[PDB]
C-alpha cells in the first residue's frame, strides 16, 4: 500500500480529478469512442490507473507519480490537435499539475 510520505501526491491527484478540465483523463482512453489510439500511443495513462497504482504501493517515489502525470499530458498532445476540446484540456491540466508540483519542488 501507499507510504504516507506520498500523501501529498494522493492529494494532487484528487485535485486533478476534480478539475473542470480533467474529464478526458479520468479513465483509460476508450476504444469504444476512438480508433487507432494504442496504435500510436505506446504507454497509455489516465488518472484512475494512477489512483489505483498509488494506493496499492505501485509508486515508490513521487518522481514516478509525476512521470505518469506528465505521460497523460504528453500522450494527449501526441494524439490530439491543440485546438480540439481534449487537446485544450490537456494543456490546462499540465499547467495545473505543474503549479501544484512547484509548491513542493
Ligand atoms: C475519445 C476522445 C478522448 C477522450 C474522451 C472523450 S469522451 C471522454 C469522457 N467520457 C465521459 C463519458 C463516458 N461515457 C465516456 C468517456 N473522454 N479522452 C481522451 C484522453 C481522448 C483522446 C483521444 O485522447
Ligand atoms: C463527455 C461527453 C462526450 C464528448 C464531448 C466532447 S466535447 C463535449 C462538450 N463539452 C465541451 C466542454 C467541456 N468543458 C465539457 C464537454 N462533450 N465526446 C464523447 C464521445 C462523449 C461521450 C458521452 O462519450
Amino acid at each position: 500500500s501507499m507510504h504516507s510520505d506520498l500523501t501529498f501526491c494522493e492529494i494532487i491527484l484528487m485535485e486533478m480529478e476534480s478539475h473542470d478540465a480533467a474529464w478526458p483523463f479520468l479513465e483509460p482512453v476508450n476504444p469504444r469512442l476512438v480508433s487507432g489510439y494504442r496504435r500510436i500511443i505506446k504507454n497509455p495513462m489516465d488518472f484512475s490507473t494512477m489512483r489505483h497504482r498509488l494506493s496499492r504501493g505501485g509508486y515508490t517515489s513521487s518522481e514516478e507519480f509525476a512521470a505518469d502525470a506528465l505521460l497523460v499530458f504528453d500522450n494527449c498532445q501526441t494524439f490530439n490537435e491543440d485546438d480540439s476540446e481534449v487537446g485544450k484540456a490537456g494543456h490546462i491540466m499540465r499547467r495545473f499539475f505543474e503549479s501544484r508540483w512547484e509548491e513542493f519542488y
